[PDB]
């Protein structure tokens, strides 16, 4: 009967994923609906602006949402957004009780969805499955909770643990199973951020170009994020084909206002990461770097889950390191816990969250 | 489905020949079961050098009734007289209608004598069931008998930025337990283990199996610990030591390393080392277990089946010691593998590798 309640928010938690690549940056939410141990109402939230998973849910249900179940991957909200409120449409469909996974994150408004479902008379359950509905939206509940992003950070390397023979090659290590797995990372996530020798070395695009069985237009593009701070970037990078979702991190350059580049003051890597999420409403943030913005992040703490891609390669030693640091004892390690390894073809990935 | 019947009781038989798989070496691993009347009439495997051969068990449980029924064996019945008498002459005796046999037997003392000794009691032969999957059970055997070269692990242990110790050399605690249990597997099926004498001033390892998962040590086979030591510089109280008789030293000829017992053999390049393991001393299967500049070296002559990298889920920095110590000027230098697979285990990964040549 608490089983019974994890299997119905399960089914939520599958339909949340639904649009896992075009509802940012509003969270992932499934609902569904039980009248008598009968599912009678799906919804998933598809795109920020369009209806909350509830509303498509409670449309499904119709008059039948009476005295129902209803799951949510998420409290209902409370507040007229860019939509109206769950809370209202739940009490209007006088449902009998509502089934929470994660309460809302944002503390002003945490509860308050409940608050009007309670007065209404409408028991209210929370925290059921919570762990895995909270892996819908990882970045969102961080942000909305503690107002930082998300931050996963990509990095390929060798067996050896090296990236590259010189700098500036553009050679690959890792194969295309890994390229169709970035692509996966960059459409959940609101930037992707690199450093200018990047763009310099690689004319790199960093956008989401191929995601199987899903059409590029629906997806909610990561925006471009450059740390340009010497202003070397030039205005032929393919990078800059799509002006508008690009931000550069720099000097004050006119030429990059006429194209509609959206340009950051200079700020430490924490304080970009702060604005991304309040100004720009970016909660999962995306790192492909070379070593030295890499190891930079690793070493400010700033790296919530660091995705690795191993090319089953060598090297050799003196090929380029993928973390610069230079540690003297083995007490300085940057240990992580492993969350799990999964094969790309010839290729590996582990993902990987920092312990303390 | 005569083809898919086969395979079933091979499948069977393959199971078996996984049951010894640390007490076999220098013999193969081997299964056999006795099918009559589709009814399983007979099982065995062979459990340890010395003792009867899986045939001989299998038979022995079917008895009488072995007569017209199908033999199922992962390996070419042998034909000579060895340790123990031949098995074909065993199954001829028995009066067995068919044997089905999975791999051919390259040893030279058997390489289709066995077939041979059958086909001409009137017995059906059939050959090649369920090759790939039981060949997976003799890689070094195999690979020793028809070719005179053992099968080769590297094992590897490294951080996730490839490197194995500080730069003074502190190293402890960049794998697990659970990987290093895991090296007790490859250390278990291995005829030796092979390192170099830095690796045993550094660390005094021993090398040897003391713990298996489920597993009475008392059945192990252990593997011979192989130290490399061009300059005879090997402490004659270095832990690896207090097992004499299953070390083996390739150095300069020490009569107190004699009087101890240990093998001493002549200071060759690493592939006659290996060929001398082989065709010497009968081991098949190889191990090594050795820093950076012997590991790179087996690496870069070609002499690896196969390497075994257990990565720890952590970073040391660019100034620790890299695991492969070679420089290569160029990207097109780059050694490449193919990954088999990858498993966790607990927060280390394991990786298992073959070189691409
Ligand atoms: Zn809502
Ligand atoms: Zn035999």
């Amino acid at each position: 009967e608490l089983k019974q309640d994890q299997y119905w928010m399960q089914q939520a938690i599958e339909l949340a994923k639904r649009g896992l690549y075009s509802t940012k940056p509003n969270p992932n939410v499934g609902c569904v609906i039980v009248k008598d141990d009968q599912l009678i109402g799906e919804g998933f939230h598809p795109k920020a602006g369009q209806p909350h998973a509830e509303v498509f849910a409670l449309r499904q249900a119709g008059e039948q949402a009476q005295g129902a179940t209803a799951y949510v991957t998420l409290e209902p909200c409370a507040h007229y957004g860019r939509t109206p409120p769950c809370a209202e449409a739940l009490v209007k469909a006088q449902v009998k009780k509502v089934v929470v996974a994660c309460p809302d994150p944002n503390p002003l408004v945490a509860g308050k969805g409940v608050q009007i479902l309670k007065n209404a008379g409408i028991e209210v359950e929370i925290g059921i499955c919570e762990d895995l509905a909270a892996k819908l939206n990882q970045g969102f509940l961080k942000a909305m909770s503690t107002g930082m992003p998300y931050v996963r950070l990509k990095v390929a390397s060798s067996l050896d643990g090296r990236t590259a023979m010189a700098s500036g090659e553009s050679k690959w290590i890792t194969g295309s199973a890994a390229r169709q797995d970035v692509q996966h990372w960059r459409a959940i996530s609101g930037a992707v951020i690199t450093g200018i020798d990047t763009v310099i070395a690689d004319d790199c695009q960093l956008n989401v170009r191929s995601l199987h069985n899903i059409d590029i237009e629906t997806v909610a593009q990561p925006k471009r994020v450059i740390l340009d701070r010497r202003g070397r970037l030039p205005l032929t990078a393919k990078i800059l084909e799509n002006p508008e979702t690009v931000m550069v991190m720099g000097p004050y350059r006119q030429e990059l206002a006429d194209l509609g580049v959206i340009q950051l003051e200079i700020q430490p890597l924490k304080t970009l990461l702060q604005t991304l999420s309040k100004q720009y409403q970016i909660y999962d943030v995306l790192i492909e770097a070379g070593a030295t913005l890499s190891s930079a992040f690793l070493q400010e703490g700033l790296i919530d889950e660091m995705i690795s891609y191993v090319a089953p390669t060598l090297l050799g030693q003196s090929a380029r390191a993928m973390f610069n640091a230079d540690f003297e004892y083995m007490a300085q390690q940057l240990r992580f816990k492993l969350l799990d390894v999964i094969q790309l073809d010839q290729d590996i990935r582990l993902r990987l969250i920092p312990t303390q």
